[PDB]
This record gives C-alpha cells, sequence and structure tokens, in this order.
C-alpha cells in the first residue's frame, strides 16, 4: 500500500520579537556598517570581526583582503579605502546588532 500527506511544523514559544529586541538590542551584539547605495551596509561577520579586533586591540588602521581585493580600513577616520585604489573608499560606522551570541555562551579554559 501507500501513505503520506505532508507532515507538520509546529513551533515553540519565545515571546514576541519585540519583547526580546528590548534588551537583545544592546544585549545582542555589535556590527560594522560601510557606506553603500541606500546609506550603510552591514558586513558579513568576519570582515567586521577584524574592524573590532583591531579597533579594540588598539589598531588604528587595519588592512583587509576581500575576495581577491586588497582593501584597507582606517578606524582613525572611520573609513575604508582600496589598498591599491586609494581613491575608492567608503565610510564606516559601528552599529549595534542583535546576534544570538550571548545566548549561545561558549567559555574557555583560562
Amino acid at each position: 500500500p501507500s501513505s503520506g500527506s505532508s507532515g507538520f511544523l509546529d513551533k515553540p514559544t519565545l515571546l514576541s520579537p519585540e519583547e526580546l529586541k528590548a534588551a537583545s538590542r544592546g544585549n545582542g551584539e555589535y556590527a560594522w556598517y560601510y557606506e553603500g547605495r541606500n546609506g550603510w551596509w552591514q558586513y558579513d561577520e568576519r570582515t567586521s570581526r577584524e574592524l573590532e579586533d583591531a579597533f579594540s586591540k588598539g589598531k588604528k588602521n587595519t588592512e583587509m583582503l576581500i575576495a581577491g581585493f586588497l582593501y584597507v580600513a582606517d578606524l582613525e577616520n572611520m573609513v575604508q579605502y582600496r589598498r591599491n585604489e586609494h581613491g575608492r573608499r567608503r565610510k564606516i560606522k559601528r552599529d549595534i546588532i542583535d546576534i544570538p551570541k550571548k545566548g549561545v555562551s561558549g567559555p574557555s579554559s583560562g
């Protein structure tokens, strides 16, 4: 014989996406935003991890290499210009994001 219909999905509770955003806003995480068309655009995740690591570490200007693209981000002026193409450059701004980081804790040995 045969059988099958489709199945189900169902979903647990986690309160509204706003009730969380309340804290998740700042309690979430951060992200770097680079000037774009509309206004600013958020990086991938790693590319920023450097903008923060550098900035935090104390680095003023951090050089990044994108998909076959030598780029240089300067926190001093809060911008980013092409390694070779100094002309091509955009502004950058650190904004707060809501990433599920804190939630998924991951401590390490000291």
